[PDB]
């Protein structure tokens, strides 16, 4: 459960919720 926002690696505390908490970059 990681995401990449440009050069920023984005991590979310709860991998479970990281699917519901989508990122918008």
């Amino acid at each position: 459960c990681s995401y990449t926002c440009x050069p920023q690696t984005y991590t979310f505390p709860t991998c479970e919720e990281a699917k519901k908490m989508k990122k918008r970059c």
